[PDB]
């Protein structure tokens, strides 16, 4: 299944994500993108930070010219790292993910994050309505398919929604989401606005000890939803995806060994009762995996 964005564009409702820590040698991301895309995977989130542009775009490419997919088929997303958030730095940014992934165009182009960077942890000060201008006129020259934001609250996407002038509404908002922090009030607001709520970390993050704290409680650990996959006879991963997908959610996987990569595709396979959606509904706790210490102080800190 896709979902209809709000400018028309479709998005295929489950989506690969190709983070990997720099410890991961970058020909990883390339052989399993190959194997997200024969396993059935179409949307593949990356992006300037993820340092695998290159190799995802490669992947994707093999996968077009040896006949197994069309460019069409694929659903691409790159985003904008912070330190590009200055608005003539925008296109530049963009272009520069295309020659990496040497793709024509992304199907989408996100904001990374609303907490802006030194252009060059160092914060520097931008008004994202203008931001969001340089990412509307790379809609219009067609670099970009559809534009959204990621990482923001209800209220930095008031901004944008309220914005004089507006051409394009952002179609999602990709963030945090999970069992374990589940953004009801977020998404209703995204679905009152027809913006896309997509979801990352929804198997519960990386753990990177870098930014997730260890004593964090392990999502795919949860009692609830290890008998659930029990009685499914499904994988506690595939009841937090499903559980996204009934929700109304655009749920992103990363998974880099195979057997997990094609798992994460049964998430259509099964369906899970209105009863055990609220039995997930209660796990919420407002956790989120990714710990900023270093980021909170932001005055675009979205979690303020
Ligand atoms: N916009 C943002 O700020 C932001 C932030 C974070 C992430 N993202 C993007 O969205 C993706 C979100 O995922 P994430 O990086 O946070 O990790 P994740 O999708 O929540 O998954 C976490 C781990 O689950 C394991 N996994 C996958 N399938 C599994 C299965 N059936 N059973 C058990 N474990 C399974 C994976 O380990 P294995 O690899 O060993 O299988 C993975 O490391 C990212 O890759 C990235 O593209 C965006
Ligand atoms: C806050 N982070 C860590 C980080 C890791 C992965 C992703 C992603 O997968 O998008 C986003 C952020 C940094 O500033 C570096």
């Amino acid at each position: 299944q896709c979902v209809k964005l709000n400018d028309g564009h479709f998005m295929p409702v489950l989506g690969f994500g190709t983070y990997a820590p720099p410890e991961v040698p970058r020909s990883k991301a390339l052989e399993v993108t190959k194997l997200a895309i024969e396993a059935g995977f179409r949307h593949i989130d990356s992006a300037h930070l993820y340092n695998n542009e290159e190799q995802v775009g490669l992947a994707i490419r093999s996968k077009i010219a040896d006949g197994s997919v069309k460019r069409e088929d694929i659903f691409y997303t790159s985003k904008l790292w912070s330190t590009f958030h200055r608005p003539e730095l925008v296109r530049p940014a963009l272009e520069n993910s295309l020659k990496k992934a040497q793709l024509d165009y992304v199907d989408l182009y996100l904001i990374h994050s609303p907490m802006s960077l030194k252009p060059g942890v160092i914060f520097d000060i931008v008004d994202l309505c203008t931001t969001w201008e340089a990412m509307e006129k790379c809609k219009d020259a067609g670099l970009a398919k559809s534009i959204g934001v990621s990482n923001f609250n209800r209220r930095q996407l008031e901004m944008i929604l309220n914005k004089p002038g507006l051409k394009y509404k952002p179609v999602c908002n990709q963030v945090e989401c999970h069992p374990y922090f589940n953004r009801s009030k977020l998404l209703d607001f995204c679905k009152s606005k027809d913006i896309v709520l997509v979801a990352y970390s929804a198997l519960g993050s990386q753990r990177d000890k870098r930014w997730v704290d260890p004593n964090s409680p392990v999502l795919l650990e949860d009692p609830v939803l290890c008998a659930l996959a029990k009685k499914h006879k499904r994988t506690p991963a595939l009841i937090a995806l499903r559980y996204q997908l009934q929700r109304g959610v655009v749920v992103l996987a990363k998974s880099y060994n195979e057997q997990r990569i094609r798992q994460n595709v049964q998430v259509f396979e099964f369906q899970l009762t209105a009863e055990d959606m609220k039995a997930i509904d209660g796990l919420d706790r407002n956790l989120h995996y990714f710990n900023s210490d270093s980021f909170a102080s932001h005055p675009n800190y979205p979690y303020s």
